[PDB]
């Protein structure tokens, strides 16, 4: 048995980061994996770094550390608990799938803080403790991704650079440093241009790509891989 | 005269980042500029992009599209004013200043929700009117970041590969396609390990380097300066 944990970061339930994260829910259910889905806009979630991540009293109430403090408050379980709702979500977890629309070459800001605050030192990684020995080695992650600019922008040469250049923070500073091996990200491209043909080739892709997500080795999360030539 | 305009995000204001945002305001101060301070933690700022972002009547109530809906509300005024706020101070600014620790390879999510927010379409770019013909054309922005990793550590073969790489996303995929002119990052690398000597040697180099600001160019923001290619 396989379970899943689908990070979903849109706004509108009919958009088409809606579909794919919808037709995740359905085709991995269909499986028979456990399937779970932490809908980031709907639960309202926390972006914001700060001290009312931990509960109770401080490590150091003269000068707060950030880091430092959410350490030890995972140490302690003192964190706060949608955190640790999600590290919950994240544990259990064989794969983690995030799908969200590609915001400034990056995640969504509400993605950004989920990704800052469930993924602490002592949780996902140590100081030393990280990419190979990082704390979430034996885990799958996906990034599914929607576009507003065309894939002939994402090339080497084209205006955008190649799609592989905006993934590294997220592939390799991110997942690959947390231990998790990374399948090849789903990238769907300018959705909003498509027609509605190619919108459901897209999900349909997609839909079919999950049908044997499981037969599937991880990329090389070098910097090789992201750049090279 | 010369408007500068830092957008600080950290928690604390005895901090590594606190001090270099401090002795941004007294040297720039001291040369007789306008000096003015977002200090997104103490805002309270929003990250999230919500249709709460929009007060006025919905170019589509149905289905909702963020891009769509500020885009009409910016053109409108309609948009939520700490948005307005923001704008209003890089409008006026010569120089944006970003001051922050790199949180996975790039911004904390606070200052990720001040880009998704505060450049919006028709603010900060047009389609057309992005990278040299983006609407912030004639301003100069300012990576000032600050690292857990050492800078062996983000070198081309460390474990973290060049510190270049991270840079992508904020110096080409934000401020260059938003038309500014990109100066050279200050990357000021691993405090936490530093001694008191080389800390107080990173403060004073960007104190320094402060002094001769108006007269550096930007950085050619290419695919070949980040990655050698
Ligand atoms: C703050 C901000 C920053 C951004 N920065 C970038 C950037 O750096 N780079 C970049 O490339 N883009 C950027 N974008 C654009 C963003 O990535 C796209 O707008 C987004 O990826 C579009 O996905 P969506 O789900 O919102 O599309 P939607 O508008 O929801 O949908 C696209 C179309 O597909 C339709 N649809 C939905 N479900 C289905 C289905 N099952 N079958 C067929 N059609 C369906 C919808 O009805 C719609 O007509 C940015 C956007 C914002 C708001
Ligand atoms: C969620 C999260 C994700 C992260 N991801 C990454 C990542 O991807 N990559 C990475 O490399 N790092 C990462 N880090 C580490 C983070 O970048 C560093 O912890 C941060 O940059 C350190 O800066 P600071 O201002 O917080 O340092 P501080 O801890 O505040 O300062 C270091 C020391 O300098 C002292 N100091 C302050 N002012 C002065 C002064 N004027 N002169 C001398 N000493 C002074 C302070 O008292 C302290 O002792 C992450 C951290 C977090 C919390
Ligand atoms: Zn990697
Ligand atoms: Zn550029």
């Amino acid at each position: 048995g396989k379970k899943v944990l689908i990070v979903y970061a849109h706004q509108e339930p009919k958009s088409f980061n809606g579909s794919l994260k919808n037709v995740a829910v359905d085709e991995l259910s269909r499986q028979g994996c456990t399937v779970t889905v932490s809908d980031l806009y709907a639960m309202n979630f926390e972006p914001r770094a700060t001290d009312k991540d931990i509960t109770g009293t401080l490590s150091n109430p003269e000068v707060f550390n950030y880091g430092v403090e959410t350490h030890e408050a995972y140490k302690q379980r003192s964190l706060a608990s949608d955190i640790t709702d999600e590290q919950k979500k994240v544990r259990e977890a064989d794969l983690v799938i995030f799908q969200f629309p590609l915001y400034w070459f990056s995640v969504p800001a509400i993605l950004k803080g989920w990704m800052d605050r469930v993924l602490c030192q002592g949780f996902a990684f140590d100081i030393p403790g990280f990419y190979d020995s990082g704390l979430l080695q034996g885990k799958l992650a996906l990034l599914s991704v929607t576009t507003g600019g065309t894939a002939e922008m994402y090339t080497k040469t084209g205006v955008n650079g190649d799609s592989r250049y905006f993934l590294w923070p997220l592939q390799h500073g991110t997942l690959h440093f947390c231990g998790f091996k990374v399948l090849a990200p789903q990238i769907s491209f300018a959705p909003e241009i498509a027609s509605e043909e190619e919108r459901k080739g897209m999900v349909a892709a997609w839909s079919q790509r999950l049908q044997t997500i499981w037969k599937e080795e991880p990329i090389p999360c070098t910097a090789h891989w992201h750049f090279g030539q």
